[PDB]
């Protein structure tokens, strides 16, 4: 019998809120990274942007205050922690990655706070640009591949 | 004068130990559930994970032996027994809950042994995922809200 | 007078409960901690008073069989030092032979939290077996 | 701490692929819209066609299957979202537009899926015809003007 | 979803301009190759010169600078890519060709940069001499035959 | 890159044709204006008539129809645009002119449509009467002098 | 639009010249065939010789060189092509003919090169002997009858 | 190629006609100057008068009108232009002359208009009196000597 | 202008 304590805390004062999300039960549904349909072996880098579940556009984070707040954005490694989509039925995997800039260069490194700025009376967009490498080796099995990345807007 | 007996017992043989805790005086400090800063009325479900007081990551329970032991995890209802954080100065309360899975579905029911597995030469993590409902009604007073959940790793 | 609930009469001595720390290895790094379980119901000892005005009753726990709060192995002579506290944070200690004060109102039963706590033994591994002690809790007025 | 979910998806079954592109790092380089050299004030509409980065000719999109698939083509508004080329050093801008037909009539409207057809065993070309209005007012500063239009072949 | 990049460029420094054109909407109308009226079967080679839409004479290309610039001229294959005029109503076709010299010898080969010279303070003419072979076989249907050759003055 | 359009047209309905010509490659060879042999300094006006390349006589233009059509005849200024024959080897020039009537009065003015009539079931002749002024000044160098006048029968 | 070519030529080397002519504007006036005055009905063959416009005597053709050159002489059929003089006002005609020898035997056949010889340092005369048949039938109307024969000295 | 003009003229109004002639083909045969037979060396001047070919007498010129017209008579120098009769076979010549008066005094000078008068309703005779000098030197060869003098009645 | 011919003859023999 090892009984222990867990201090719970919350500082209600002046915070920042994330728009574009829908409450899926008790977990914020931020959006979808829909690469679309594809064949077994694709030569072109499959690339799609996150579509917020609430509006359809990009996640719009706004802060509540007058001075420009600096908030951070961190995305995790997905269900299996290595950014791989898994086929619903078979065990095939599809490696992918999420970048921050339009040219697929600034990668959202696993469990890292990619910095962001936000001014009063304005909503800043969180570009989560997906990208998949060209698979010109083995044709992955037919079906639907999925993953649930947890995006962590933290301060 | 009602004098009575209390039998004390301890079976020293082959037990299981919880890592990630720090001994706060004579009580094991397991960690912190830090939701962060927030405004009076938040529309998004505030959500944070427990951070072990010893390492900063998740509580890592390991057992001492060779066969996989099945240990249980039970969390209580907090200081007031209804999972509410209380403002340090005023009497305002903030209802919350702790879940076990990443999607806020498998709730750690009050005083219930949520089952867990553990194999030899490995440490299993105890995910205590916090979650707070969207308060879009009354703005709670400014300040710091706290609670001390007692996590009970028992066999 | 005032009466103590949650006890079972073991012969001619009131069995109040059990302080079960559970199973453990020779050397434990975490403070072993468990709460008293009343022998009658399984929960906490529920003391209720018989009357209309709120009575102030006291609770005193002794030092165990050997008077130094040590559990003894049933076979060998190894000992395991422990202590019983009153509050959930292991701070307010039930000092040996001391009347820790308590309140009780009419039409209500007050619980007597006897929170056990054992220090982290990271030195010598105590021998295998069962360690026991019989603390005598003294509800007096 | 606002943690949220982003569902990632990919339907590997029977897709369409775009030829004529080169993988620039992790972003598909489709081509170049080279208007050529020009003076400060040009009276003639400057006009050039996209040159695929892989072959030099037009982007050749082919689909993978037997039934004629209807795929769409969408081009965005450029780096600044208003189809303006910017001088590498100064802040001068050069407004332009991309059309689909040879007579500069069917405009690729910003973020719009201009429809397209494709049959089996054939590659369809994606004509991205550039066009710049006659500037007979102010002479833009000397140097190189650039823009990066993101072409979005989607299904 | 195959998203890709198209680099747009323009070098504003010292260019060459084409005179004799009129801006038809957003496409430069260079001129007309009017062979005139004819009967079903003509024995003489029908021959006419381009008439600039702006002045009525020959396209006058002038360069903007002091050193003699060498610019090129390229004409494409017409609407159907085989230099055939099509009847507005029926599907009859009339094969033709455009030459550069007055004796119908130096042909403007399809998609080829026929070289040209230009000196400062002077406008050079672009002779686009049309020529049609003698049709002494089948009488083409009555009506108007048309084609739109795209002339490409490039550097 | 200045890309432009050139509308090509042909009205196949009821036209007029020119006889007496031979197709030299893709250019209609109408005839020859042979002044003959001459000495360095000639006192008499050298004068000869055009000899059609097909028959040897005068160019016979006939129209295809029943109503009398009014067609025009235009002759240009020769290779150098000033009606001068050039010696094949040296740079000496011999000024000349082409008239329409037998008395060398009605001159075929440069780039001008000298009017003509034509009735059904008849061929009208196009008299191109050459004439050279008496050179009694400087003796032009020995050799052959040539020029290629482009006759333009247009409607 | 039937555009065609007319090759112009002149061989300046060693030619032959015709004397006795005057340049009437741009046409060589060779002479006059003056039959004189006559009545409505003449019984005698009216006969006169050509009188050169320059001297009054016979046309004197001389060649420029040392070897005897053989040059030809050709006379056409007059204004109406049937050797008829026309009254200036009325439509009456007077048929005539031009002979080469003094006895009216060797006729200058229409468009025919009647041969001639010429030696160095000498001028040969071109006898154009006119002759009119005796009209003893109908009296032609009063007035002046004219014609313009084109004499063609060619080599 | 020296092409030239010869104006032909005839004034049909009120003329004069010559009688006594016969049309030899297309040339008026006026008469014969028959000296008769003679020996190699004649001492007497051989003398004979012209005998008209039509009647046998003298040429009778009559004018057509009412006022007395003054017409002229001109005789040329014969075939060789020096008034010599030539033997048909050999090259011997016989010099002669034609006079106008009966006493061999008024000579018809070569190419000269010897004047004559003529009144209405009367025919005037043209005396062409021949005369040959006494040859008392060399005897000319046997045979027939001939000449054809062209008499020119002109106005 | 009425131009005409006059044949001239002489028979030198006896």
């Amino acid at each position: 019998a090892v009984t222990g304590q867990v201090d719970v805390k919350l500082n209600i004062s002046t915070g920042c809120t994330v728009g574009g999300s829908q409450t899926e039960g008790n977990m914020n549904k931020f959006g979808t990274l829909n690469f679309g349909k594809t064949s077994g072996t694709w030569n072109n880098v499959l690339t799609a942007e996150v579509a917020s579940a609430a509006t359809g556009g990009n996640i719009s984070v706004t802060c509540d205050g007058t001075d420009p707040v600096d908030f951070t954005v961190a995305i995790d490694g997905g269900e299996r922690t290595d950014r791989t989509l898994k086929n619903t039925a078979s065990a095939d995997v599809v490696a992918y990655n999420v970048y921050r800039d339009a040219a697929r260069t600034n990668l959202y490194v696993v469990n890292q706070p990619q910095q962001f700025t936000t001014v009063s009376g304005q909503a800043t967009a969180v570009p989560i640009f997906g990208a998949i490498a060209p698979n010109t080796g083995t044709p992955k099995a037919q079906g639907d591949y999925k993953d649930t990345l947890l995006v962590t807007v933290n301060f």
